[PDB]
């Protein structure tokens, strides 16, 4: 059962979905970078060092945008 290909390979990240993750890096735009198993997961409101639960709202190409649920 395939329709091509079983869906995308199984993003890590599930958007509509919060995770507890934490914000090792910045980005270039005061931007925090969380990282699920090493994926890039992108918090517009995440505050560097700090563990926060983020909601993945916008799951793109290469990396995923999520949310401050805090």
């Amino acid at each position: 059962m395939a329709f091509g290909k079983p869906a995308m390979k199984n993003v890590p990240v599930e958007a509509g979905k919060e995770y507890e993750v934490t914000i090792e890096d910045m980005g270039k735009g005061g931007d925090g970078i969380a990282r699920i198993d090493g994926f890039v997961v992108f918090v517009p409101n995440a505050e560097k060092g700090s563990v926060i639960n983020v909601k993945v709202t916008a799951v793109k190409e290469k990396f995923a945008f999520a949310e401050r649920v805090l």
